[PDB]
């Protein structure tokens, strides 16, 4: 059974949103548009859902103003918003599954905080978390169970650090950053001096890592500091689980890096970039703004222009689509040769 | 340390032997490396090289492979069961397992007043059990592990140190979780805005880990927005694997290390995923499908059998295409052999 | 707070190095060769750069004696060394940026140490680290916050273990070994016996993990133990972030494994081997000494002689470079066929 029941109108009012349809319609859960039934709230998200909308049995559909002007004649209950539909849907989702926390509010007796560390107002620090010398945790932060905030590291207001995250020394974490469990920020970069015919001597890496506002970093993802320059991750970028970011990597604004991709040292990535799952980018190159790399891409040279790329080495997608096809067509090209090899006349 | 004779072993294992029964054995070893004091085993068409000239004092072997080598004057232990399983029986005679030496519930374990901890459970130093969690009987919760809000761990499960189990996770019976794993990380899903900017969505689905599942070190399993992610019973998952939001892994399936499945993909029962393979989201993998290491699965696999390559094709077809790509200089030379016969002048 | 400025001459005296140029030149930081300004010390270690040298604006360039001869005519401030310019550069770096510890000296009161664990002199153990029955921490070792040192595991003198590393039971860690946060040393190997109905039997692992001296291991890298014999990483090898080292893998000496690479069971890597980022190596094979594997390599067969290998399946550099070129050429190739086929024989 469900947690709550709402009428269309009651919910529209709660959401400070407009509605069209039957205000007395009863709503008791959420569902994706292709599976929603009378009782369900759903949303339309701007894709080929034309016929997904007409055939929708949902009791309430969250739709933007522009999209509603186009489907005004349809006999459906709409919740009409100026915000993005998915975001308003999120608000409806949390009426049915309320978000929950660990049950340890404020600073826990077992939190270890260095006397020189500065903790601001209204912060939560969970069991066994460690805050090292001269660190600075901004107001309304959450430091999860057993996380380490390293020496001289700053954490901007409203950031949410999950359990067992390690933030090493000299790391700048911006406002409203979300780090999932098991991330390591400011691990030493993979750089050495070579000696005695190939033996490798450790170099101390003294660069920072700068994590700007509204950045998210996924579970077990590792971000290496530069040797003397900073690794940076700019505003609004999101980074999925299990990603390697190497020393002195720059990742521009509102970029996205999907699980298990890796970027080698000293590479810059532009703004509005998508790096697909398991892709890899060599060191010492650049990726332009608005580039999209397909999963499992291997980037060997700089990309200087926007568009989709894939393969290894990466090529513009038109080129590798062609490549895969010509390769698959090899036997048919060989029978084409053998037939033309048969013609050996006088 | 103890010692066993060939007859003294055959009788314990309840197995038939052949050779010198008074032979003295004192350990296990790999077929190539085993001397007189060593028990070994054969379980390959591709390890037969090392049998003809082995020095083991006992060779565990199947009724099938025995038919090839019974003429050889080696000491055998012949089984109608898995040679490797019987091998394990011998190995567990010579090496004992060892624990931390922190029995029961440690004084430093933080258990929220509203959590339920059953009987005969071990919770190691600095582990944190959050509100309304249920830890079943005969469980082991490793040092510094987190058991999130409203999460349950079925009886006889084993959570290694520094594992993070987040909110509303269901861990089934006799599950083993290796160190560093993160169960119930947030799925990589965002709301894109007017200016290409990405808005965080709290993911509120469950992760359901069924009975007998094992999960490797530093592996990450994401939860769906509101629908569930599932790893069905029997499935074994290796190190450094990404399991994305709302993925469903069928029963008795294997996912090898560094492999990755993208959001909303369903994997059938008895599927093997070779290492470093990635599979795209929103597709289906049929039961009994085997993906080779480094496979790149772009489209749903409808039929069972072995697949490999990127894009994924059946074994026979990629093996073929690898051969035909290798043969391109030959193919071009026979075009040069043909562009030379333009000697057709008049 | 090292807002510090030194003179080129002071620098040279500190470093014990010859200089060419204005000794009064004021240096107040470090920079990479193509960005260095008059306030900046930089270095040239690779001839791969050197094109940035002629135009360089650095207030000092750390250079070798050979390179000086090559570039003598030039009007630059040089610090001339018989050592590695990158190792001399490091001494300058450390002059402007000072390493910082956590500020938790010695053994922190909240460290759990089993009555049967052995702790030597001058050891740091940080808040909430856990040391199990019969473990051994060497002299002058650092055990970072919340790290676990498992049952009967030894950590050799002068090792540095960062926060939340899990060192499991029966792991030997050598001298001077560094382990970045989150690595897991001694997880169970991935070993099973699939039954007729399709179900998979867990095989208990009781072998060990041996990490030799001067080895380094990256963040969240995971090194599994063997069914009955040890996984081993030999002297001076450096393993990057997020790597899979399976059960019974042996890594030789002075080898390097770049991030996300992976190696399957019972595989042998020789000495002075480089495995590139994201590369993958099957089980039960060997890689010869002095082999270089390109990034994203898929090695399916043993490499038995030295050199450079790339692609998936891996081939020597020559065969793989040629293959890419020939695949790249298929439209041009069938174009030659398209021209041929319009014969009227
Ligand atoms: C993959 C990648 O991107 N770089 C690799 C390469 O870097 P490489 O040796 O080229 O230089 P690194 O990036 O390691 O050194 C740090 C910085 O020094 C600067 N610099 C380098 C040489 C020089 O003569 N003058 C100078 O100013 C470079 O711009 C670099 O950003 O070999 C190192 C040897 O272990 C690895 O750590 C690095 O991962
Ligand atoms: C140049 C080799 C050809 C194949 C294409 C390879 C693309 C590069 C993949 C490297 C993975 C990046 C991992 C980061 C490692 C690090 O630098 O610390
Ligand atoms: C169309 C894709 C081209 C290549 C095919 C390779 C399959 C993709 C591999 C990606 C694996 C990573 C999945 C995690 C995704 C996530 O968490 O959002
Ligand atoms: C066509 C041949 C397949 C492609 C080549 C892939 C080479 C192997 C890549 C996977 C590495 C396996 C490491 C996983 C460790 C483990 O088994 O636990």
């Amino acid at each position: 059974m469900s947690q709550s029941t709402y009428s269309l109108e009651q919910l529209a009012d709660f959401l400070k949103v407009e509605f069209q349809g039957n205000g007395a319609t009863l709503l008791s859960g959420v569902e994706e548009i292709e599976e929603a039934k009378t009782a369900h709230i759903t949303f339309l998200d701007n894709e080929k859902y034309a016929k997904h909308l007409k055939s929708s049995e949902a009791g309430a559909i969250i739709i933007s103003r522009t999209q509603f002007q186009k489907y005004r004649d349809l006999n459906k209950n709409f919740l009409i918003t100026s915000e993005s539909p998915s975001l308003v849907f999120q608000k409806c989702l949390e009426l049915f599954i309320t978000p929950v926390d660990s049950g340890f509010p404020g600073i826990h007796p077992t939190a270890v905080i260095h006397p020189t560390a500065i903790i601001e107002d209204h912060v939560c620090i969970e069991p066994y978390a460690v805050v090292c010398q001269h660190a600075h945790v901004g107001s309304a932060c959450h430091i999860g169970s057993g996380s380490v905030i390293g020496a001289y590291s700053t954490v901007g207001e409203h950031s949410y650090i999950h359990p067992r995250v390690v933030i090493r020394e000299r790391v700048s974490i911006g406002k409203r950053v979300i780090i999932q469990p098991g991330a390591v920020i400011g691990s030493c970069g993979f750089g050495y001096v070579t000696s005695a015919f190939g033996q490798h001597k450790h170099l101390k890496h003294l660069g920072k890592v700068i994590i700007e506002d509204d950045v998210e970093i996924g579970a077990n993802t590792t971000i290496d500091r530069g040797r003397f320059k900073h690794s940076v991750v700019r505003e609004g970028s999101k980074i999925d689980n299990l990603v390697q970011i190497a020393h002195q990597v720059e990742v521009g604004q509102h970029s996205m890096i999907v699980a298990q991709a890796g970027i080698a040292g000293s590479t810059k990535i532009g703004n509005h970039v998508i790096i697909g799952g398991q892709a890899g980018i060599t060191g010492h190159i650049c990726i332009a703004d608005h580039v999209i790399m397909m999963a499992q891409t291997g980037v060997t040279k700089s990309i200087t222009s926007p568009g989709i790329y894939g393969g290894a080495p990466a090529r513009p997608y038109q080129e590798i689509h062609r490549q895969v096809a010509k390769v698959r067509n090899l036997p048919r090209l060989e029978e084409r040769i053998a037939a033309l090899e048969k013609l050996v006349q006088k």
